């Protein structure tokens, strides 16, 4: 095993555990100190205004198992500090018959048991567990724990009748899943149900969804309401909030609803951010976010989706959320988006970016797996004065249209996503910033044009505004992590409406994924404009490539070039001519970003362990 | 619900939880503070000379579940003090994937991990568990924990490869069970195996047996040897130590070997007590003690047995313990005898006395279930100058015979059992002692003759020597817990060799067991004697009746009379005449005994709890 990054990679499978720890590792984002991580969990803003972020964690392993809450905190979403207690950076772990198989995702009741922040989480026990398996009642239940020290530790309620677990009965028969409780307050839902509280006796100020589905009959999001305010044991099942069909698809802009929901959340937004009105705000929209499984051929069978919904009240005192339009929250290798309220009327969302090593070829050599996305402000994106001649505009697939009185212009409404401003400000201010001259891409444009200033390592951000003719067939974008032999190409093709990430040349190491990523992007044409504009922002962070387009479209992926000098970046151009020109402006490189974990040394590996022969005997965890 | 013990019992099922806590409760013996208990476990003499006694425990329930080690200590086997830590009187509890289903029986390595006392115990996980079920490998494994504070707490080794559990592979296929590790040192076994250590590489100074059997093919005791001295992870399977047939019986004096072993131990004894020689002591005998299951129609299908064994060395460097003769360690409602070494060359044995409420009718009203037997010194009982005309003497069923040179007398050898002298001394010295005049039982004897001094409560001991003619057909014994309407009759019938406990009148409460207990007792006739003598000792302790005959035969049972005055005792006589006389001498009543738990209030109930609906979902524990 050689770690010489000036020559071709050898057989890296011969390398020891965590010998590749720093090689591809993100530095500017949320990531576990070591080992396996997946979904964000237990997210809340603490009383001092700082952010608590939990995550599904399995230390000293590179596959999922014994799933626990790892935790850290931040004053700015950007610079983080690990908790350090008796179990290192873990704060909740399997410990009881009801959760011994794993402490799955959970969410926060800010004012819970005895006034303390309280997590409602999926407590798992023995038995077949999975959407394609024959799961039985009891395998997934929902349990409570509370913290008296701001997330340094959690105290679970006792096991038993009238205690943990608090939700255990399946609300419907033959579930494909029953997990990831999402607890939230909703003046909107309270207002809607106020006339029906006699039917159910449920009058609490907290609601909770549980994600699942029904065998052979599609996914379900189940709605519960806290039964009495200030009391946290009794949760009353109202009915299914979201019901979708078996592998139903809303279309090309909306992924696939699969067979089972995971990690669903419920929010209400307006153009500024989070909306806390009862329905009185006409600019506010109700949204559901949700992961779906087994409706995708690749991306570990997984779609992170969202839908705008209109609530109807059922005669039995429950809520049907009718999908008005439906989109995708990230088009790439990410999943399990959790969102949470933040001061100043904000709703902040964050997900999990998995690796692209599905055959587990270099995982042990990494000594870790997984990172978070960036933290994203959610809001209602409103585009005014849209041209009715925008191709496919009235399909209204993952947006809504409203005509002007005279029918000459359109207002477009959709879900907006933007990186939290604290992260952008910190990234910019800590970077070497190069403001680049505008570039016209025409007949003289090479396929690849390096920027006049170049990155110095694998930690940078790029931004650009790409102006296209209304009938263009040209393609343009960004090449990143680039040397002569290795590079990752981010293309936009307005004629097809396709944003692609081409990874055939991303790395000389052949075991990593190399399939092309794809997002759909609608360029809403503005009345009187003779062009259409794509605003592209790209974050490069070790192996993470995280792409944002127009405060709307997100695509997270991975590239693992071996060569030390595969760090370059520049402009891509295809089919640009004297007549078909792409104007590129607002160009900027941020080199360096932020060291997100200042207290951590470069190598935080603690080695890897094997569970031994009993792992296969129990059959619950891979064991490594 | 009335608790008036001067009138007939009402419907006691209407009584609240633990309302009958003190009514039938033993006061003079080892018992949990409340709730469910079974097997003794983790027994050892600590460095300060005091005794550590653990027990299978389920607080706040009256059925088995979440099985844990409860613990206490004593300087004299007699007066006890509970440990009190973070988990009350528990010191080990289910906490890990490998033992979450129950912390089953374990035994002590006195000088273990880092020199600390160390428990090897059965760690149980999910799956069918039982001799009549289809158990799989991994459901029962063996794990280590050590104590740095003399049993106040235990630290388990980590889960994983080269750590817990330390024994997990089944040594043979299709086991009926794989539990209750018994760790011991044996100069005898070391001497026997010293020539074969090249075959196995196992050279440690500790051995361990694990109890089980093979489906359809009888019980097995499996022998392991510590692989290297001073190292506790690696235990090498040698071979089956004891192999018996499917429901094989050695005869009327030996119970039944059933289908599966539980709680087996290995010891070596001489006439004085424990023997620690390599084989050089000609007066020493090797013994195995073991519980067997599913070979009895009643007594929860359970026999607590013992056998004298002769070891043979196999060619593969293992030991076959060949049964020389085989007996019963207690004939009544007791099981799971554990034995342990004690200073001054002693081997002390103690078991579990279950209740006689198998339909669980008044268990909740009790608020507890179970107690220990008394602690018993084990030794080789030797009877000299035995008459060759003793009926059935040369059957040698649960004893050995050796002829004198001239063939005119016999030496009988058997397993001896006697209550530890510390308990007898403390009991006697704290009691009101009445030494009673000898009584001849003849033609003038009533069926029942009360003693001239009477007990004052349900806590007393009786002793007597019953002298019978060699061809008697008379019966004599003791009546205890007696008023006019309720009483328990302990009879010996030399003609049949049967010691019975007749319980048809034990209680007015009909839900308690009332079947007749039976022990076999061999009266070894002495050369030149014109009579044969039974020495009977009876302990009455709340509901426990514990009977000892001749420092050999033990029978533990239960009686639950309702009436406050059902406390009387006296002599029983049947078919005594002018010609067939029973001489009773050495008669003594000890009224009061010892308060075994001086720090405990009379009512140590903490209420009872229900596990809720998930108990039936998990299917592991009754839930109450
Ligand atoms: C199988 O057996 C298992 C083992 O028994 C069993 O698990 C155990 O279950 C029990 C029962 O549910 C649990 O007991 C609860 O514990 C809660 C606290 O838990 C935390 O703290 C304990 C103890 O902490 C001490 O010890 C540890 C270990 O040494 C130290 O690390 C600590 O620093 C601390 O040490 C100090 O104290 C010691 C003495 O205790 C001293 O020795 C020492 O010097 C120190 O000073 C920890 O062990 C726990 O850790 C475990 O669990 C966490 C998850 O929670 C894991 O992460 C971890 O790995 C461990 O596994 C944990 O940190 C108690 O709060 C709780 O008591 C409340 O509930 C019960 C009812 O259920 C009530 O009777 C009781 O009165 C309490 O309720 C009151 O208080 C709360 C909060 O204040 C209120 O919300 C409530 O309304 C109520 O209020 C009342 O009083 C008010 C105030 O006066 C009044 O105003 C009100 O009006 C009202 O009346 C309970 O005791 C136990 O933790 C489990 N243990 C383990 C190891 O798992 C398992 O379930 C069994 N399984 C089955 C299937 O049966
Ligand atoms: C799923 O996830 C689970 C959660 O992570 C996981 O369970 C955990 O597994 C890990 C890994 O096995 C366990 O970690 C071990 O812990 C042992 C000690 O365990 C006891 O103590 C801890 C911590 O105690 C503190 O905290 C509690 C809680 O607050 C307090 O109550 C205590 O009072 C104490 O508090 C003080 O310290 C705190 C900081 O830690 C302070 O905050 C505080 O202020 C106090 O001052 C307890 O939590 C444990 O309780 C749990 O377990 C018991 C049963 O054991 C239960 O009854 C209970 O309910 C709880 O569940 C427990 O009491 C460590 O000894 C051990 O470390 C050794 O082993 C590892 C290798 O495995 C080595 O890396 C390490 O170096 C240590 O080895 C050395 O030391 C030993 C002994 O000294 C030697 O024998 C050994 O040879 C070696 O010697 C070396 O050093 C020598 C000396 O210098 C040298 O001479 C030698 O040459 C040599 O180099 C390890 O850390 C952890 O306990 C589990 N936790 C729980 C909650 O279960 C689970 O397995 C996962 N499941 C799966 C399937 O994956
Ligand atoms: C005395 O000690 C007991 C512990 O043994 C304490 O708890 C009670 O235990 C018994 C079992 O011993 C439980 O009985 C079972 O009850 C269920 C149905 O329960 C439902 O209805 C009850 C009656 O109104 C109600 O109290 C229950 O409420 C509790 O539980 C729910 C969760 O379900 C929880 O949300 C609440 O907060 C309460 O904690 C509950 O709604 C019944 O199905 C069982 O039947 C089975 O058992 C028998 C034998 O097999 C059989 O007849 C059936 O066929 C079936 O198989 C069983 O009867 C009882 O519910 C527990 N009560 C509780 C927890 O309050 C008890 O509290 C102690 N008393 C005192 C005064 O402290
Ligand atoms: C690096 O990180 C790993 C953790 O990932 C550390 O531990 C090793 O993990 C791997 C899995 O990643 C284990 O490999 C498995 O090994 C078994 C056979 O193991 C036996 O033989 C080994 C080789 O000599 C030996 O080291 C083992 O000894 C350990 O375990 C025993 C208990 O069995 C214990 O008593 C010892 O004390 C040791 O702890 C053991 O005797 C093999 O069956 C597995 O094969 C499966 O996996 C693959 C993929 O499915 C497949 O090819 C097979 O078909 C099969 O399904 C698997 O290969 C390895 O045993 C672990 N080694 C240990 C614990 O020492 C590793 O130590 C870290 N290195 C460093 C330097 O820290
Ligand atoms: C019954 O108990 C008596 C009293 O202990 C036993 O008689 C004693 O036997 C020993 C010999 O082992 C003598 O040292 C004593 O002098 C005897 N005491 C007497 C006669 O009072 C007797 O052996 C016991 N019988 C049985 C069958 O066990
Ligand atoms: C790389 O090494 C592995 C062992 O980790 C081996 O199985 C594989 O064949 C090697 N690849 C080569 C020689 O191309
Ligand atoms: C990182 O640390 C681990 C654990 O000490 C070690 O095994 C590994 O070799 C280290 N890797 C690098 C690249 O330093
Ligand atoms: C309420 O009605 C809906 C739609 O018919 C149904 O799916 C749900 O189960 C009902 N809720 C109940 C019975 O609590
Ligand atoms: C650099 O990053 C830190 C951590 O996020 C931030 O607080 C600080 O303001 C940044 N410095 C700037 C913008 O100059
Ligand atoms: C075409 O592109 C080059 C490079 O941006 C530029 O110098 C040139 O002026 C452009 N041509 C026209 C006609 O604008
Ligand atoms: C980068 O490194 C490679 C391999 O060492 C080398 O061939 C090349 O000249 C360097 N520069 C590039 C590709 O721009
Ligand atoms: C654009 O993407 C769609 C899938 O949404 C695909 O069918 C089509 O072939 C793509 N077109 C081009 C030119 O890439
Ligand atoms: C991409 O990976 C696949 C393995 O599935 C391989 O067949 C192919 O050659 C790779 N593409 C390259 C090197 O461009
Ligand atoms: C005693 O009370 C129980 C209720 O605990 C009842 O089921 C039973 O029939 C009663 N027995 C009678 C009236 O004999
Ligand atoms: C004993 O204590 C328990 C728990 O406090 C109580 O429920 C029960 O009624 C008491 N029983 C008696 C006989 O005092
Ligand atoms: C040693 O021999 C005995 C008797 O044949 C056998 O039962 C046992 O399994 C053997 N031990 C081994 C293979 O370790
Ligand atoms: C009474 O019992 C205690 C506790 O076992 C014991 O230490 C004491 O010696 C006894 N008193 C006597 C025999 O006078
Ligand atoms: C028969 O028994 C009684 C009572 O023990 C006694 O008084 C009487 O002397 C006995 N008879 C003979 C002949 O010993
Ligand atoms: C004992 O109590 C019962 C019931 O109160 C009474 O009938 C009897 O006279 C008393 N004495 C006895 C049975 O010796
Ligand atoms: C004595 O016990 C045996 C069982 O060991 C039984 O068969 C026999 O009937 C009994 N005899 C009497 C008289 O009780
Ligand atoms: C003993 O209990 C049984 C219940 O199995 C009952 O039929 C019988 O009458 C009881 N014996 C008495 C009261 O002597």
């Amino acid at each position: 095993c050689s770690l010489d990054q000036t020559v071709a990679p050898g057989n890296l499978t011969l390398c020891g555990n965590a010998t590749l720890f720093t090689t591809f590792r993100p530095k500017a984002r949320f990531i576990a100190p070591e080992g396996w991580m997946n979904d964000p969990m237990g997210l809340y803003q603490r009383a001092d205004g700082s952010i608590h972020a939990g995550y599904q964690s399995h230390p000293k392993h590179i596959q999922w198992g014994n799933i626990s809450q790892g935790a850290a905190y931040s004053s700015d979403f950007t610079s983080w500090t690990d908790f350090n207690g008796s179990e290192g950076y873990k704060t909740i772990w399997p410990s009881q018959i009801y959760d011994i198989r794993g402490v799955f995702d959970g969410s926060i009741i800010k004012e819970g048991i005895d006034g303390y922040p309280t997590i409602l989480y999926t407590s798992t026990s023995f038995g077949p567990l999975g959407a394609t398996l024959n799961e039985a009642e009891g395998t997934e239940t929902q349990s409570l724990a509370y913290t008296t020290d701001d997330g340094a530790s959690w105290i679970k309620l006792g096991y038993g009748a009238g205690q943990n677990p608090v939700i255990y009965e399946w609300p419907e028969t033959n579930l494909t899943g029953f997990r990831d409780p999402y607890v939230f307050q909703s003046p909107r839902l309270e207002a809607l149900l106020a006339n029906t509280t006699s039917i159910t006796n449920a009058t609490g100020d907290h609601f909770a969804t549980i994600s699942g589905g029904v065998h052979g009959d599609g996914a379900r999001l189940f709605l519960y309401r806290q039964h009495t305010t200030g009391e946290f044991i009794k949760w009353t099942y109202l009915g299914p909030l979201v019901t979708t069909g078996y592998k139903e698809s809303y279309g090309e802009w909306s992924g696939n609803y699969g067979i089972n929901f995971e990690t669903a959340g419920v929010t209400r937004l307006n153009p500024a951010g989070a909306a806390w009105d009862n329905g009185s705000d006409t600019t506010a929209v109700d949204f559901v976010t949700f992961g779906t499984e087994q409706g995708r051929a690749d991306h570990q069978n997984h779609w992170p989706l969202w839908a705008a919904v209109d609530y109807e009240v059922r005669d039995n005192g429950s809520i049907e959320a009718v999908i008005a339009y439906s989109g995708v929250q990230d088009w790439g290798r990410s999943y399990a988006y959790a969102s949470f309220p933040v001061e100043g009327y904000r709703q902040v969302s964050v997900g999990w970016i998995y690796e692209d090593d599905d055959n587990v070829i270099l995982a042990k050599q990494f000594g870790y797996q997984g990172a978070f996305t960036l933290f994203r402000d959610l809001f209602v994106k409103v585009v005014e004065n849209v041209s009715p001649s925008t191709p496919g505009l009235f399909e209204q697939a993952s947006w809504s249209t409203k005509n002007s009185t005279d029918g000459m212009s359109v207002t477009v409404t959709t879900l907006g996503q933007r990186v939290v401003p604290e992260t952008l400000a910190a990234y910019k201010g800590n970077s070497t910033v190069s403001t680049l001259a505008p570039v016209m891409l025409n007949e003289s444009a090479a396929a690849y044009t390096p920027f006049s200033s170049q990155p110095t390592d694998r930690f940078y951000a790029l931004t650009g505004s790409f102006e296209f003719g209304l009938n263009t067939t040209a393609k343009a974008g960004f090449r990143v992590l680039a040397s002569e032999e290795e590079y990752t190409d981010i293309w936009f093709d307005p004629a097809s409406e396709n944003l692609t990430v081409v990874r055939t040349a991303s790395s000389l190491i052949k075991s990593f994924g190399n399939d092309t990523e794809l997002a759909k992007v609608k360029l809403y044409e503005i009345v009187g404009a003779e062009s259409k504009t794509l605003n592209l922002t790209v974050f490069v962070d070790g192996s993470v490539i995280e792409i944002y387009a127009n405060d709307e479209v997100a695509l997270s992926t991975r590239a693992y070039p071996w060569l030390a000098n595969s760090t370059g970046a520049g402009l891509l151009a295809d089919g640009t001519t004297a007549g078909d020109v792409v104007g590129v402006s607002g160009l900027e490189l941020w080199d360096g970003l932020v060291d997100a974990w200042p207290a951590r040394p470069a190598n935080t590996s603690q080695g890897l362990v094997w569970d031994g022969p009993t792992a296969a005997m129990y059959g619950l965890f891979a064991g490594y």
